[PDB]
C-alpha cells in the first residue's frame, strides 16, 4: 500500500532543494516555448515557423501517409487520424498549450465574475468571514476537497518565492483570444502589503499573506504514455491538461466560499517541479521532472496559491536520486540527447535552466527541437523510466522496498474513467490519517 | 464478479423497450418543476415566496448560522456546516443555471468554430477534413473509447427517438448575457430539417434530420456524499457531478468534429435523459423515475450527446428493475414530500409535470420540489435508500447471474440499511474524515468498468 510507503520515506521538516548564493528569479520568457531564440523551428520542409505550427505540418503529413508518429505507420488513414481527433479534443478545456497567463480565461485570480459566483452571491460564502482558521482541519477539508477535484495527488508546502517566475508572460487584458499569440507581453511578479491578489496594469501582485501553496498530481494513463513519441501519447498529455484546468477552477472557488483567496496557475506563475517536491509528491530526477511513489514521472502537476492557513507535509526520499545516478535510461533513450548523463551542478547549461540550485542541468532546446520533428509532444523519457512501470514496490516482511529490476492494440485494449487502472486505483485511496 | 457477464447476459432483442401509445406527444421543457409558473414559485422558511432557488439559499444560510448540515440536523460546528455549502457551490463551477439547459448557448454550443481550442488547432483543419471513417463498429469503438477518456462511467448507444426530444426548449436569447439570463428566459421550438448542420435561428432551434444516433453517458456519484441526503454532502457530489458532465459533453463534441461529424451537446436540455439511456441499455427505468444501473442502480447522473456519426446501436437491458419496483416501495415510503406513487404505472400523467402517453411510475414532481426549499439542498433520499445503490446486489447461483433479494426483502437486511441511513445523515464529519478517492470514485468497485473492445462492439 502508498500510504505505508510515504511514512515510511518521510523526511525532516525542510526544503530538499539545494540552492547557492546565485540563485535569482526565472523570468518565464526564458522557457523554450517563449524565448526568441528557441520558440522558432523548421518543419519538415525547411520552413521556420512557431515550433507548434511546425509540428501541425508534420501531423497532417503523418495522417495523409497514415502514420501514428514519426515513421510508425498505422493501421490505415482513419486510425492515424483518429489519434490525432482525440489529441486535439483533450486540449478543450486550454489556452495556447499550457493556460500560463495569468489571470486570464480560466486563470482568474479573483472568483467575482465567474457564472458561478454570481449565481451562489444571495448565500454570500465569498464574502462571509472564514468560519475555520485552524490549519489541521482546514488542511483536511481543502485535501477532501481537492481530490473531489480530480487530484490523484494532493500536498502542501509553504510558498518558496525562489521558484515564482519574476515576470509572468501573458496578454494584455483588452486583447481578445485571436489576438494574443501575436501581443504576448512579458508583466513583474511582485508581493506587497495588500488584501486581495490584484492586477495592475503594471503588474501582478501577490498578497505578502499567500503563505501557501497546493500542489496537484495529476495521472496520465500508463499504456498511452508508452506509445510515446507516438499520437496516444499526446492524447494522454492532452486531456490531463483539461484535467488540470478543472481541478485549478474547482479548488479555487471552493477556498474561496471557505473565504480565503486563491491563486490558479497551471503550466504559470510558478516552476511546478519544485513546488511538488517541496510539498512531498516526489522527488526530483535526471530527466528532470517530479517522480512520484504511485506513477513515478507519469503525472502532470498543477499548483494554487493561498492565503488559508495549512499544515506543510514532509518532503520524501525513496532513493530516487541515488537510482538516477546509476541509471542513465531516459538519456540514452532520448531521440535529442537532451537529457545529460552527467552528474548534477548548480549551473545551467543554458539561459533556459534556473542557475543557482543543484539539480540536473539538460538541454531544453534539444528537446523542443525534436517536437516538429516527431509531430508531438515526445515523452519518451517518461515512458522508459523504470518508476514509470506499475508493479515495483515490493515488501520484505521489514520494510518497504523498491525491488530493483501497439497503438492499435491501445485503441482496441483496456481503458476506464478518465483513463485510470482499476489495477492500481487503491494506491491513491485517502483517509484524514494520511490527509494531516 | 464481471460486470460485461453481467451486461451481456441481460441483453434482449432490439427495440425500444419504452412502451407507449397513441395519445403520446413530444414535450414542453417548460413543463417541469423547475420551470414552470404553477411550482416555480416557493415559500421560504419565514413564509415569503420566492424562486424556489432562492427559498433553498435562505434554508441554506439559516442552517449555516445555526450549525446546522442540513434540516434540524446539527453539524460539529459552524465551520463544518460552512464547509458543506463552500464544497456544494464550488462542484457547480462548469455549470449554467443548474443544468446548463439553455441549447447553444455558454457551454452547450451547438458548433465547434467559436472555441478557442477550434480555433487553435485551425490549421490542421481537423474540423474542415471529411471522415477517413465510415465504418460504425470501428468509430463506435473510437467514441466509446473516447467517451471513458472523457469522464463517462457508463456509456452506450442508440438511435435518436425524437419522442424524448423537447418539443420547445427554455434558453435565452442571443443577445442577453448571463448578469441577466434568469430575468430573460424564452420558450422556443426544437425542429427538424434537411439541413447540412445544426443550425439556431431568430425563431428556431434546427437539428438536421441526418441526426441519426444519440450517445448516452453515465457519471458516477459518490456513495458515501449520497448517502447523508437530503443534507449537504448529498448536494456537493450531486453538483461536481454536473461539472464532470459539462466536461464530458464539451471534450466528446470536439472528438466526433475533429472525426468528420457534427455533435450536439445537452447536459440536462434538449431532451429526456432517463429515456435516452434506457434505449441505449444503461439501465432500466424504475418508480422513483431514474435509470438503475447494474453498477450504480441509481447513484449516477446522465448526459448525452447527438450525431450524425455512423454508430452501432446497444441492445437495451432487462435484470428484473421493474419486478423488485412493482414489489419494492421503499423510495415512495421514505419519500419525505410523498412525491412517489405506491401505485401501479399508468399512461396517464398526474400533472402537467408528466409526459402523458408511456407507460410509468407517475410521481408528483411538484411535491418533490416543494421539498428542496424547505431541506436547502437537491434531496436525494429517494436515491440513497433505494437497494439498488447499495452495491452489493449481485450473486452467481452457478448457471447465471442474477440480483439478491436478500437485499429487498429481508428485514434484518432492511434493518440494518435504515440504520446505516440514520447514522449517514448525522455523521458528516465522518464523511470529511474518511474514504476519498479521484473523482470520488470508489476504487473497491472501480473495476467494474473497466472497458475491452468487445465490450465496446460487437
Ligand atoms: S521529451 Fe523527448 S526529446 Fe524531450 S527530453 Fe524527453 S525524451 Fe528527450
Ligand atoms: S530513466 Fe532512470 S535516470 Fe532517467 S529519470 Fe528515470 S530512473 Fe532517473
Ligand atoms: S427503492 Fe425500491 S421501488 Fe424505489 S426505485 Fe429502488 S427498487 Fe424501485
Ligand atoms: S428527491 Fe426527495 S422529495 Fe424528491 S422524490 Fe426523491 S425522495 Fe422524494
Amino acid at each position: 500500500n502508498a500510504a505505508e510507503i510515504r511514512q515510511q520515506f518521510a523526511m525532516t521538516a525542510g526544503s530538499p532543494i539545494i540552492v547557492n548564493d546565485k540563485l535569482e528569479r526565472y523570468a518565464e520568457v526564458r522557457t523554450a516555448f517563449t524565448h526568441p531564440t528557441s520558440f522558432f523551428k523548421p518543419n519538415y520542409k525547411g520552413e521556420v515557423k512557431p515550433w507548434f505550427l511546425s509540428a501541425y505540418d508534420e501531423k497532417v503529413r503523418q495522417i495523409e501517409n497514415g502514420e501514428n508518429g514519426p515513421k510508425m505507420k498505422a493501421k490505415n488513414v482513419g486510425e492515424a487520424r483518429a489519434g490525432r481527433a482525440l489529441e486535439a479534443a483533450g486540449w478543450t478545456l486550454d489556452i495556447n498549450y499550457g493556460n500560463i497567463y495569468p489571470n486570464r480565461f480560466f486563470m482568474l485570480w479573483s472568483g467575482e465574475t465567474m457564472t458561478n459566483t454570481q449565481l451562489w452571491a444571495p448565500v454570500g460564502l465569498d464574502r462571509r468571514p472564514p468560519d475555520t482558521t485552524d490549519p489541521v482541519e482546514l488542511t483536511n477539508y481543502v485535501k477532501f476537497a481537492a481530490r473531489m477535484a480530480g487530484a490523484d495527488l494532493v500536498g502542501v508546502a509553504r510558498l518558496n518565492r525562489n521558484w515564482v517566475y519574476s515576470e509572468a508572460v501573458t496578454i494584455p487584458a483588452d486583447v481578445p483570444y485571436e489576438q494574443s499569440l501575436h501581443k504576448e507581453i512579458e508583466k513583474p511578479i511582485v508581493f506587497k502589503d495588500v488584501p486581495l491578489p490584484i492586477e495592475t496594469d503594471d503588474e501582478l501582485i501577490i498578497p505578502n499573506t499567500c503563505e501557501n501553496v497546493i500542489v496537484a498530481g495529476i495521472a496520465m494513463n500508463r499504456e498511452m504514455m508508452q506509445t510515446a513519441p507516438n499520437s496516444m501519447a499526446c492524447a494522454t498529455t492532452a486531456f490531463c491538461y483539461s484535467r488540470m484546468c478543472m481541478f485549478d477552477m474547482w479548488l479555487c472557488q471552493f477556498i474561496r466560499y471557505m473565504g480565503y483567496y486563491a491563486i490558479p496557475s497551471c503550466n504559470g506563475v510558478g516552476q511546478s517541479v519544485a513546488f511538488a517536491v517541496e510539498a512531498g509528491l516526489g522527488q526530483a530526477s535526471r530527466m528532470g521532472a517530479c517522480i512520484t511513489p504511485e506513477f513515478g514521472p507519469n503525472v502532470r502537476l498543477t499548483k494554487v496559491f493561498t492565503n488559508m492557513p495549512l499544515v506543510p507535509d514532509k518532503p520524501i526520499d525513496f532513493g530516487v536520486t541515488e537510482f538516477c545516478e546509476t541509471c542513465k535510461k531516459c538519456a540514452r533513450e532520448c531521440p535529442s540527447k537532451a537529457i545529460t548523463e552527467g552528474p548534477r551542478t548548480f549551473e545551467g547549461r543554458s539561459i533556459h535552466n534556473q542557475s543557482g540550485k543543484l539539480q540536473w542541468q539538460n538541454d531544453y532546446n534539444k528537446c523542443l527541437g525534436y517536437w516538429p520533428e516527431s509531430g508531438g509532444y515526445c515523452g519518451v523519457c517518461v515512458a522508459v523510466c523504470p518508476f514509470t512501470k506499475g508493479n515495483i514496490w515490493i515488501h520484505d516482511g521489514v520494510e518497504w522496498l523498491i525491488d530493483n529490476t501497439n497503438i492499435t492494440e491501445v485503441w482496441d485494449g483496456k481503458i476506464n474513467t478518465y483513463g485510470l487502472d482499476a489495477d492500481h486505483f487503491r494506491d491513491t485511496v485517502s483517509f484524514r490519517k494520511d490527509r494531516v
